[PDB]
DNA sequence: CCGACGTCGCATCAGC
DNA sequence: GCTGATGCGA
DNA sequence: GTCGG
């Protein structure tokens, strides 16, 4: 794109200020600051006019400076050259290691690939499966996998009961031609705000998914978030497909409109459009959106009938799904 | 200047 | 066990 | 790191 070099600086930043410094406000403002030069329509010319952008400051307009004139950030070059930060920065990419635990395993001289594989008993079992499927999560899905998942995963539960509904969010429904992995928002009659009136609503759709081999490892579970590993079945003599990441939301039937504004995101549009919905006197989360009094705390859940009563509320003009890729 | 920055599910741990 | 952080993830 | 009162 238009602003590629300057958008990666940002993000590699981000990343460093997540994982070594711990700093998760300005990996927020780095990201925040990437996705808005991102979606800018013009190759930037010098730091003065990308500080024009909302979440664009002095510092990184100083920064958009240096690379334009360079090609280059001493700051990034020097970062990429030391060790502990190398180290933890790698760490990181295995699902289930964070910050904390990526420093904790270089304290104890655990900080390669060969290391994590020589200590899998110092892994949760989180972590274990991340480390199994390193390779993999890293591959990304191509929208065709991607509705050949959908049709798995609809028919599935359609087997189990034909009043769920499942609703595969994410990048897939922002219309991305590859998703990083698959989201399932997931709904039943039975599971309202008001009552749960039937048990294990999510197990029976995961012990589904399990019998017919399309769920492979579980990294967590609970009563309304599944987050696992999933794959496609493969043909005599091909090659297997990479095993994927899949996230499986129960959401109470009657809140499907907040719940598919949330799970579609991305996340820094949620970000940007919650913090926006603050400005205005509201609160939203994946349930409701609540106003907030003069007190700070917030009131009762409004009415809400489509994705575009939240927007309305919130004084923001509808934006379709694929136009929410921040 | 400086407080706020989105919001929450599940796993793990510490204190009682 | 419970409860309230903290970690890591969506 | 940036924003807004
Ligand atoms: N920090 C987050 C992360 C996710 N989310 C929401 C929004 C996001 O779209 C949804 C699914 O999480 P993912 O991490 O899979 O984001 P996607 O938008 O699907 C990525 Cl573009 P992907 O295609 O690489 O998975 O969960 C959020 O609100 N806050
Ligand atoms: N997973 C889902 C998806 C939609 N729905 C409901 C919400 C609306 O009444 C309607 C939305 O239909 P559609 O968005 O597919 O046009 O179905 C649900 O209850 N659970
Ligand atoms: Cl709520
Ligand atoms: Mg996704
Ligand atoms: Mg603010
Ligand atoms: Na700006
Ligand atoms: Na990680
Ligand atoms: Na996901």
């Amino acid at each position: 794109t238009l602003n590629g070099g300057i958008t990666d600086m940002l993000t590699e930043l981000a990343n460093f200020e997540k994982n070594v410094s711990q700093a998760i406000h300005k990996y927020n403002a780095y990201r925040k600051a990437a996705s808005v030069i991102a979606k800018y329509p013009h190759k930037i010319k010098s730091g003065a006019e990308a500080k024009k952008l909302p979440g664009v400051g002095t510092k990184i307009l100083e920064k958009i400076d240096e690379f334009l004139a360079t090609g280059k950030l001493r700051k990034l070059e020097k970062i990429r050259q030391d060790d502990t930060s190398s180290s933890i920065n790698f760490l990181t990419r295995v699902s289930g290691i964070g910050p904390s635990a990526a420093r904790k395993f270089v304290d104890e001289g655990i900080k390669t690939l060969e290391d994590l594989r020589k200590n899998e008993d110092k892994l949760n079992h989180h972590q274990r499966i991340g480390l199994k499927y390193f390779g993999d999560f890293e591959k990304r899905i191509p929208r065709e996998e991607m509705l050949q998942m959908q049709d798995i995963v609809l028919n599935e539960v359609k087997k189990v009961d034909s009043e769920y509904i499942a609703t595969v969010c994410g990048s897939f429904r922002r219309g991305a031609e590859s998703s990083g992995d698959m989201d399932v928002l997931l709904t039943h009659p039975s599971f309202t705000s008001e009552s749960t009136k039937q048990p294990k609503l999510l197990h029976q759709v995961v012990e589904q998914l399990q019998k017919v081999h399309f769920i492979t490892d579980t990294l967590s579970k609970g009563e309304t978030k599944f987050m696992g590993v999933c794959q496609l079945p493969s043909k005599n003599d091909e090659k297997e497909y990479p095993h994927r990441r899949i996230d499986i939301r129960l959401i109470p039937k009657d809140q499907y409109y907040c719940g598919v504004l949330y799970f579609t995101g991305s996340d820094i549009f949620n970000k940007n459009m919650r913090a926006h919905a603050l400005e205005k006197g509201f609160t939203i989360n994946e349930y409701t959106i609540r106003p907030l009094g003069v007190t700070g705390v917030a009131g009762e859940p409004l009415p809400v009938d489509s994705e575009k009563d939240i927007f309305d509320y919130i004084q923001w003009k509808y934006r379709e799904p694929k136009d929410r890729s921040e």
